[PDB]
Order: C-alpha cells, then structure tokens, then sequence
C-alpha cells in the first residue's frame, strides 16, 4: 500500500520502504534496516509507504536533525500521522524549553540514586530466574526471561500488581508494534484508562513508588497536573516494559551463536561493560521521529512544513562512516559511537537502568550458563517497528555444563 508521490519529492528521492515490515527481516531486523545505507540510497529519502514520509539514513544528518528542535519537532514523533497526532506522552511530545522541568521529575523516579538503592533486588531476581532454568536445559528465554526480568524491576518500581502485567505487556505492543488489533489512539486510551483511577489514589493517599512521586510532584515551580502525570506515567510505563526486552532478546540470539564472543566475556568479566556498549550499538532497535515545523531544505532536499521524517536511532551506530565494519561485534573496539539511547534534548532518562539490567543479566547468566545454543531447527522471528523485537528464542545447554552459583 503506497500512497501518492507528493508534488515537492524528486522521483529519484523516492525508496519505498516499509519500517513496520521491511525487505529482509528474515536477515535480521538491523541488517533489514541497514539496506538504506546501501551505495545505491541516498542520505535522504521518501518512502510512499505508511502514508509517506522521509527517512534520514546516515548518522550525520540523524544527530543533526535530533539537535534541531526548531525546525524538526517532536510533537508528532510517530509514523503513521494519526499516530502521531495522538501522541501526547511527557515530556517526549515537548520540544524545548518547556520539556526541560519534566526531564527532571522523571530523573527523580527512574534516575541513578533510585537504580543504585535497587541494585540488590535486580541482582537476586536474575538470580533467582537464571538458577530456576539452568536445570531444565533449555527455555524460551524471550518469556522465561527476557519478560518477567525486567518487566518485575519496573512493577516494582511503580508499585503495580504483577496481576496487570498481561494487559499492559498487550497494550504497550500495541503502540510500538502495531498487530491490526487497536490503532495507537486506541491502545494509548486503553492505557489512560487503567492510570487514571491509580493516579487519582496515589495522589490522596501517596505511598513511595513511582507513580506517586510523579503525581505529587512539582514542575516550574507549581503542582504537576493529574493529566500531566498520567501522560509522564504512560510514557514511563512503555519505556520500562517494553525495550529492555527486546533488547535482551537480540543480544542473547547472538551470544547463543557466538561462541567466542561468550568465551570472551566468561575470562575477562571487566569488560563486560564495554561489551555492552558494543550489543547496544549492534542490536540498536528504536526508530521515531519529527516532524518539520516549517519549509525548509535540509542538505539540498526541499521538505515541507508538515512533512514527516524518520530519524532512525538505529542506523546511526550501524552507518560505515561513524564505525568501521559496523555489522561485526567487537568487544574492543574503541570508539563505540551510536545514537542508541537517543540523541538531542531527548536523550533517554532510563539509560543506567537499562544499562544495569543488562549488564546484571550478561554477567548472572555466563557465571551459571557459560555454554547454550539456538535449539536446532529453530528460525528466529523479529518484529519491526518503532521499537524492534523478536518473537521467540528457543535456547539449549547442557546441564552438565551449568554451575549453581
Ligand atoms: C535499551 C533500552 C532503551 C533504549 C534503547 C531506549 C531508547 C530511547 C530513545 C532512542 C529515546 C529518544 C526518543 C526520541 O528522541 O524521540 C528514549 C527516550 C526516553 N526513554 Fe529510553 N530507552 C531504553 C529504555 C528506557 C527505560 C528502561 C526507561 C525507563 C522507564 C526509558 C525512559 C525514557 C524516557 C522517559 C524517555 C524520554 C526522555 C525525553 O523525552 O526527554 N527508556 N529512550
Ligand atoms: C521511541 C521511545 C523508544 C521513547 C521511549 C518509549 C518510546 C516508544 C516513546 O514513545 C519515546
């Protein structure tokens, strides 16, 4: 389904690809995206598909189109544009200085000091879960870990009943990869709907989680409205069930066939962190974007107030001019340069979270499972979308091999 080439895009600018089910997703989500930084695209292109919208390929002009909030806002950062339009999350859907004071709030509740006094508990839970699998031999590690790990963190965090994980698991796969199922206003509403009467309690009677920091709290020097911290929570929700997840799942898929790369990590645990950093830029998986505030041309390509322009965080990191064999991991390289955590005003308030759980996983996980396999005759599904996952990762190890720790 390709809509109508607009009058203002040169026919030779024009390449259709569809970020919600590109070409090669049987090669891999990243090297599926990685065909538009192909000798044969250019920087800039427009794709008819998903209404039609730009795409920014290389590094160069992502970073720079992220800096320039005057001319490429945030207020619309999803495509398709109805989605876009209904996208009110805080303070993502500000561009400055007004998303400014709500940074900070939200620094409060997810922010490192909050992270460290957490470290404990992250800690005994991958142990808890690693230890519960290694005897079997093998697991579904997207729903026997890669879930319940990060997703139990943040429902601590928020204080929400383990009860409601299903639905809002649902509901926040339904706005970064749409399934037909609800459109985005729908499953945003949906959302509000479960926050509003949780907001509404938190704030007469106030405990210590998340959710009644931010519903208790202060912004330019005033009380956060109700409406405010249900859509800063919304935000804070998709963030913290839905990413981490996926991640773990790219980085797991690749360790389960890079033996090497496992070894690498099990004699030389101090360079974990770096290795992470190394996962982070390879398997990248969130592409949003902007929408043009006025006319305006941007590295000789005229766009239009109006116009969409995906600005793929992804592809940074994976372009050839920022790292030099970009899809080859290489736990020592030394200049790891990616947009993976986002780029501009909107730089990620999770990242030491994220961070943390998935360093806390790598080293948990090689210190008692050292040795695992793809189960043979397995094929690895992944998912695009504006945050990118994978379906399933049936794993296999001897138990043989395994060490209670
Ligand atoms: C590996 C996991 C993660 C990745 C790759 C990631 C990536 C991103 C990216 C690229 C953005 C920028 C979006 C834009 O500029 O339009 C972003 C924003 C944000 N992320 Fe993360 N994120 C991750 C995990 C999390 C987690 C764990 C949370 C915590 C709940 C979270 C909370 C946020 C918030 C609140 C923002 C908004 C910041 C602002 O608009 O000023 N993220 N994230
Ligand atoms: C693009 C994002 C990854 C970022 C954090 C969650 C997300 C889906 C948003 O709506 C802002």
């Amino acid at each position: 389904n390709l809509a109508p080439l607009p009058p203002h895009v040169p026919e030779h600018l024009v390449f259709d690809f569809d970020m919600y089910n590109p070409s090669n997703l049987s090669a891999g989500v990243q090297e599926a995206w990685a065909v538009l930084q192909e000798s044969n695209v250019p920087d800039l292109v427009w794709t008819r598909c998903n209404g039609g919208h730009w795409i920014a390929t290389r590094g160069q002009l992502i970073r720079e189109a992220y800096e320039d909030y005057r001319h490429f806002s945030s207020e619309c950062p999803f495509i398709p544009r109805e989605a876009g339009e209904a996208y009110d999350f805080i303070p993502t859907s500000m561009d400055p200085p007004e998303q400014r004071q709500f940074r900070a709030l939200a620094n409060q509740v997810v922010g490192m000091p909050v992270v460290d006094k957490l470290e404990n508990r992250i800690q005994e839970l991958a142990c808890s879960l690693i230890e519960s699998l290694r005897p079997q031999g093998q697991c579904n590690f997207t729903e026997d870990y890669a879930e319940p790990f990060p997703i139990r963190i943040f429902m601590l965090l928020a204080g929400l009943p383990e009860e409601d994980i299903p639905h809002l698991k649902y509901l926040t796969d339904q706005m970064t990869r749409p399934d037909g199922s609800m459109t985005f206003a729908e499953a945003k509403e949906a959302l509000y709907d479960y926050l509003i009467p949780i907001i509404e309690q938190r704030r007469q009677k106030p405990g210590t989680d998340a959710i009644s920091i931010v519903a208790n709290g202060q912004v330019n020097g005033r009380p956060i409205t109700s409406d405010e911290a249900k859509r800063m929570c919304g935000l804070l929700l998709v963030g913290g069930l839905d990413i981490v997840v996926n991640f773990l799942s790219f980085s797991m898929e690749f360790l389960a066939k890079s033996p090497e790369h496992r070894q690498e990590l099990i004699e030389r645990p101090e360079r974990i962190p770096a290795a992470c950093e190394e996962l982070l830029r390879r398997f990248s998986l969130v592409a949003d974007g902007r929408i043009l505030t006025s006319d305006y041309e941007f590295h000789g390509v005229q766009l239009k107030k109006g116009d969409q322009i995906l600005l793929p965080q992804m592809l940074s990191g994976l372009d050839e001019r920022e790292n030099a064999c970009p899809m080859h991991v290489d736990f020592s390289r030394q200049k790891v340069s990616h947009t993976t955590f986002g780029h501009g005003s909107h730089l990620c308030l999770g990242q030491h979270l994220a961070r943390r759980e998935i360093i806390v996983t790598l080293k948990e996980w090689l210190t008692r499972i050292p040795d695992f396999s793809i189960a043979p005759g397995a094929q690895i599904q992944h998912k695009s979308g504006i945050v990118s996952g994978v379906q399933a990762l049936p794993l296999v190890w001897d138990p043989a091999t395994t060490k209670a720790v």
